[PDB]
């Protein structure tokens, strides 16, 4: 459609906050994402579309990391990871988390 | 000297505690890091040691991230970042950090 950049994919350190219904004090942090623009690449003839099955980046090479919501009640549990990615690129409409200074979240 | 297992080197997923002098509240959290015997390997004739220049295991490959000391005073930096270990291996003595349920820290 639009011109593709729009950055295009690349593992991006960005910034997300982590916390849960019922704990006390939330939790900011820094994990590098895959977050890119990849284009649903129509082709010299069109018609054989849909172009590419919702290609959204997601993540070739992850490892997971997690942190320790502090003052969580004595009944929940307050272990919450998140993607470390390493590299990434374009596959199918895949799933993973969410579905196809710092901060504050309370 | 001794058996070498003693697992040996490889990213294992531990737990480390962050806080710095004057921040309230501590946090745990969990990552993979890489922690493993290697040895001095002394070979079929000695006197040529030094065996091996302190082979600590170090990261081969690495990413780092963060997290974010809450309630840290409007004067310190509350963002603490730690190794994400992908692979690794042993080569000379490499400073890196500590130079040649879940927890509490305060
Ligand atoms: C280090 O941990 C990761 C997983 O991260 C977990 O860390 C713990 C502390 C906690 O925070 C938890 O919430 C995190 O998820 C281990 O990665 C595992 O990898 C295997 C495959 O290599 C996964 O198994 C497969 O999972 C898919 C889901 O996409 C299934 O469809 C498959 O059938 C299969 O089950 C597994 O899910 C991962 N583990 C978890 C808990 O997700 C990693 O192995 C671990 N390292 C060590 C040494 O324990
Ligand atoms: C994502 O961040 C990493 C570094 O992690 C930092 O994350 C921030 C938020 C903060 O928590 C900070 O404390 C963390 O360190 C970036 O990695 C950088 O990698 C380059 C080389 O690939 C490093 O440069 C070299 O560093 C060595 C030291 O061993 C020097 O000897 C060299 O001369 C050279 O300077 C650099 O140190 C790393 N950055 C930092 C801050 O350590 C990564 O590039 C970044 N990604 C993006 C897109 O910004």
């Amino acid at each position: 459609s639009r011109g593709p950049l729009r950055p295009l994919c690349q593992p991006i350190n960005a910034t997300l906050a982590a916390e849960k219904e019922a704990c006390p004090v939330c939790i900011t942090f820094t994990t590098s994402i895959c977050a890119g623009y990849c284009p649903s690449m129509k082709r010299v003839l069109p018609v054989i579309l849909p172009p590419m099955p919702q290609r959204v980046c997601t993540y070739h090479e992850l490892r997971f990391a997690s942190v320790r919501l502090p003052g969580c009640p004595p009944g929940v549990d307050p272990m919450v990871s998140f993607p470390v990615a390493l590299s990434c690129h374009c596959g199918p409409c895949r799933l993973s988390s969410t579905d196809c200074q710092p901060l504050a979240c309370d």
